[PDB]
DNA sequence: GACTTGTGTATAAGAGTCAG
DNA sequence: CTGACTCTTATACACAAGTC
DNA sequence: GACTTGTGTATAAGAGTCAG
DNA sequence: CTGACTCTTATACACAAGTC
């Protein structure tokens, strides 16, 4: 957690004990991660910093037919394992994205879309870890790669099979901290196989519910069973504004609205496997005439008796959203797929390096985030400090503390181009990363600076 | 050609007499173009600098209902017009290209394909000066923006009469200029009446021959008549290796080679209309077996008698590909089809001062262009010279003069990601732009200690 | 000298993106 | 998905600065 | 101790992009 | 269009640095 700004470090914690047959490929990857991350989301060539040494190392290393891109995951995922040892509950949010291409090698990728598709690609199935108690991201813990063939009967295995690959890998790399850990997961997760595993092992989940089911004592499908529970209490929401492209490409607005949920608890017992655990349902109370009522049925190990309890498994399910904002950043970030490659290993371990990359950008924004008053220093060296002091001059808000963390986060998103459209105070991880990166590259100078005054020279 | 290096001297030197009917209006379009320029191919609110009064002035300028698009391209031009007398002889480079949109606004734009087309846009008509010396860039001197209608008998003229309403606009800008001014245009511009035109004007033009016509003296088809001229002599050209996808997206190499074309002119007379002009006609002499030989027409008004007179022509005409250089600089480079006004005019508005940043992308490159052994210091302050050696520290080839031109084009183009991997020595002027934004970025640093210092502070 | 338009501030929100 | 944002357009008010 | 793999340098070029 | 580039993969050679 505190190896992270510098790129270099960051690098070497992440993958300096990766297991890739020589001391000198574990060297190289440390080195390629570093420059990828100096320069994220920016190609090879230009992370290579004019070096033609860097430049053809870090190239050689992705077509390296003894490089295991599955070996490279590992050793940031144990870099994970590694940090979660500090938390007493850990989130691990999962779900699936694709990867698509539409170059040569495409034709060499699987199926993502019809058989005729140009876009063609990998299915990944990922396992982020957060801390429970304030959600900042630990890491990747996991990460299944497929192709799907184009004819379903070539498969070597069901794809349903990858929430229950990601437990038996978790489960393995979390050892005795497993039982710190609640898996996230959406509708899609919602298989009984899934659900038998997760309670066989005594392991912790929150999944939203997709498909009725029966509960035994009852009789009844677990939405009528749960609406006759006696009401816990409510809570609000606001939903924020935003406009909608749909399937067609038809656009419409999304208005900001106020909503009042219902919430209803209890244990059920599902007439398959016999198995028992705990579902919450929140429901909308008086939706407006043209609306759908929102609603959401969870399936959960957690304990779901008092109305806190309810809201607890609520707001962890709030939270799986950060994994397609990892999904965000892995693409639009850090550019999996922008990357060109023109054989699949290469792509592969080329992408999978940036997986990390992304995670750090994630991380880097996280590390700024505003019931204290702390100050910069925390945060920033002192050169950082009195650069950014001189950089964001006339531009603090009344409401930051002159040297503090809240002003420090400001004022290095002010510089990524925040300005606040939605008066949320939150800046995207890509403005402060644009602002970060700013701050670096300027302080380059104000260094360059510092060192010839430092050898006596006249500047200008 | 002077201002250009500082956004703000540079946007006021283009910007500033605009007849907009306010003088507040002109200032804030000189204020807006700085600052796009400083933020070149970045939005709006990134190049406000954190001013939610400069954010403000900018979106309200675009949607201002009072500022003439027209009006906005003519000031440009006139500055264009004002550069140009410096120079004893021009190419106008002419060539149509499509602005591109999507979003909600494509239904009131255009039609550029089919009627079903989601991509819907402007047609606009641009003319590039060169001065044909040294082939830098001067300027825009004509724009014509139209929107096809869906159907074809709606136009309220058609399309052909583009290249005769930029030669109307040409010659009244430029004045008695005009006869210093060579047009350059593709086979779309070999019309009858386009030629007509220059010849009753007394007007210049090198135009590549598309359809074939008969030639009155001989009564033979251009080409034909062409063939039996005797030889002037010939040249060799080296076509570099590329990439090609087809219009399908069938992909296929293109290697480099060498293709040596005989040279041959003539003084021909069009039976149509009984107009006189010169041609010039290079076709591949021993074409692989397995190519279509290289062949230009070229339909010139210019003199052809001798070898060197033809190759004047032939270079002329291999010039008029910056034309699609500057759409590239205007597009990808400044963002013209990145922009999302919600309406025409806004976005008209907007697009058009771009296309002056984007003129502006290709000269600074050009400015720092490579038979002399210049100082980096004619191009450069003291600081940034001082700033960009201790950055290029150790990367210099050894064949740059240590402080001198070609070392600084060098060494901002290393600060760019320049790795020259066809090594050509030629960076393109994407990559002169990014170096030129960190070295400006870095001197930001560089400055704020200058300044410390000067104030007597402790730097870190 | 009468009337309209721009600036800078605070506030609000529809449109668009990537993700899907 | 109750996403999480940035880009764009817009309003009132109190002056400043234009035009006719 | 015998054999294979990486590094850094010089050279070459196929693949891909935007433009079209 | 005889575009003008960047991204990617590749080769030889002379050592350095790995593995078995
Ligand atoms: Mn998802
Ligand atoms: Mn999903
Ligand atoms: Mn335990
Ligand atoms: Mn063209
Ligand atoms: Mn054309
Ligand atoms: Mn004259």
């Amino acid at each position: 957690t505190s190896a992270l700004h510098r790129a270099a470090d960051w690098a070497k914690s992440v993958f300096s004990s990766a297991a890739l047959g020589d001391p000198r490929r574990t060297a190289r990857l440390v080195n390629v991660a570093a420059q990828l991350a100096k320069y994220s989301g920016k190609s090879i060539t230009i992370s290579s910093e004019g070096s033609k040494a860097a430049q053809e190392g870090a190239y050689r290393f992705i077509r390296n037919p003894n490089v295991s891109a599955e070996a490279i995951r590992k050793a940031g995922a144990m870099q994970t394992v590694k940090l979660a040892q500090e938390f007493p509950e850990l989130l691990a949010i999962e779900d699936t994205t694709s990867l698509s291409y539409r170059h040569q090698v495409a034709e060499e990728l699987g199926k993502l879309g019809s058989i005729q598709d140009k876009s063609r690609g990998w299915w990944v199935h990922s396992v982020l870890l957060l801390e429970a108690t304030t959600f900042r991201t630990v890491g990747l813990l996991h990460q299944e790669w497929w192709m799907r063939p184009d004819d379903p009967a070539d498969a070597d295995e069901k794809e349903s099979g990858k929430w229950l690959a990601a437990a038996a890998t978790s489960r393995l790399r979390m050892g005795s901290m497993m039982s710190n850990v609640i898996a996230v997961c959406d509708r899609e997760a919602d298989i009984h196989a899934y659900l038998q595993d997760k309670l066989a092992h005594n392991e912790r989940f929150v999944v939203r519910s997709k498909h009725p089911r029966k509960d035994v004592e009852s009789g009844l499908y677990l939405y009528d069973h749960l609406k006759n529970q006696p009401e816990l209490g409510g809570y609000q929401i606001s939903i924020p504004q935003k406009g909608v492209v749909d399937k067609r490409g038809k656009r419409k607005n999304r208005p900001a609205r106020k909503a009042s949920l219902s919430l209803r608890s209890g244990r059920i017992t599902l007439k398959q496997g016999n198995i028992t655990l705990n579902a919450v349902l929140a429901e909308e109370i008086n939706p407006p005439k043209g609306e759908t009522p929102l609603k959401w049925l969870l399936l959960t190990s957690e304990p779901v008796e008092s109305l806190a309890q309810a809201l607890r498994v609520i707001d962890i399910y709030t939270h799986r959203w950060r994994i397609e904002e990892f999904h965000k950043a892995w693409k639009t970030g850090a550019g999996a797929e922008r990357q060109r490659m023109e054989k699949p290993d290469n792509l592969e371990r080329m992408v999978s390096i940036l997986s990390f990359v992304a995670v750090r950008l994630l991380q880097l924004r996280e590390s700024f985030t505003p019931v204290e008053s702390q100050s910069a220093e925390t945060v920033l060296t002192p050169d950082e400090c009195q650069l950014l002091g001189y950089l964001d001059k006339g531009k603090r808000k009344r409401k930051e503390k002159a040297g503090s963390l809240q002003w420090a986060y400001m004022a290095i998103a002010r510089l990524g181009g925040f300005m606040d459209s939605k008066r949320t105070g939150i800046a995207s991880w890509g403005a402060l990363w644009e602002g970060w990166e700013a701050l670096q590259s300027k302080l380059d100078g104000f260094l360059a600076a510092k060192d010839l005054m430092a050898q006596g020279i006249k500047i200008g």
